[PDB]
């Protein structure tokens, strides 16, 4: 069962102005990923102090990164708090309207998009390196919903019938641009992991695919 619904124009814009930028220092992309993880992070940690029991749907706290090299698909997946569906619509394709107008009267001025994360849509930067992007979450007391982007004008957020359970929290599903594939590499992987989020208060786990020989 398929919602659809339109992007606020200057999410669009946004969207649209990254997906296209030629940027030379993309992986910057995932510095701002594990931030909003790590947020999500704080915020099921902040309701767990005075609820411990908010964390029983997934008790670990954690930040992972799955490369799927079939699929040329990187997914960052975190046991934050979540969003429900409506939080997934307003979230993601509504709010924000301020720090997307404000960044890119900044891009206008000169400042570099590793700026991004300052006004607070650091998520857009997915579109550096990919050019589709499914959000996975799960919510306390709400279902596992699919939020799903092109960086078009349009989304759709459905219940997830598809995917793993996610226990709590969110799962990013970034279709990586066919130019920026080393993302999948579990060597280039932790280079930007251990040169840009060394102060995280979370175990960022990768998961690595070996062959036994
Ligand atoms: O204040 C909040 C509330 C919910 C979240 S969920 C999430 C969203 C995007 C993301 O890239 C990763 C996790 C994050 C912060």
């Amino acid at each position: 069962k398929v919602e659809t619904h339109e992007f606020t124009a200057e999410i669009s814009q946004l969207m649209s102005l990254i997906i296209n930028t030629v940027y030379s220092n993309k992986e910057i992309f995932l510095r701002e990923l594990i931030s909003n993880a790590s947020d999500a992070l704080d915020k099921i940690r902040y309701q767990a102090l005075s609820d411990p029991s908010q964390l029983e749907s997934e008790p670990e706290l954690f930040i992972r990164i799955i490369p799927q090299k079939d699929q040329k698909v990187l997914e960052i997946r975190d046991s934050g708090i979540g969003m429900t569906k409506a939080d997934l619509v307003n979230n993601l394709g509504t709010i924000a309207k301020s720090g997307t107008k404000s960044f890119m009267e900044a891009l206008s001025a000169g400042a570099d998009v590793s700026m991004i994360g300052q006004f607070g849509v650091g998520f857009y930067s997915l579109f550096l390196v990919a050019d589709h992007v499914q959000v996975i979450s799960k919510h306390n007391d709400d279902e596992q919903y699919v939020w799903e982007s092109n960086a078009g004008g349009k989304f759709t957020v459905t219940l997830d019938e598809t995917n793993e359970r996610l226990g709590r929290g969110t799962m990013l599903r970034l279709f990586l641009k066919e130019d920026q594939l080393e993302y999948l590499e579990e060597k280039r992987i932790k280079e930007v992991v251990k040169k840009h989020s060394e102060f995280v208060a979370y175990p960022i786990q990768l998961v690595v695919t070996k062959e036994v020989e």
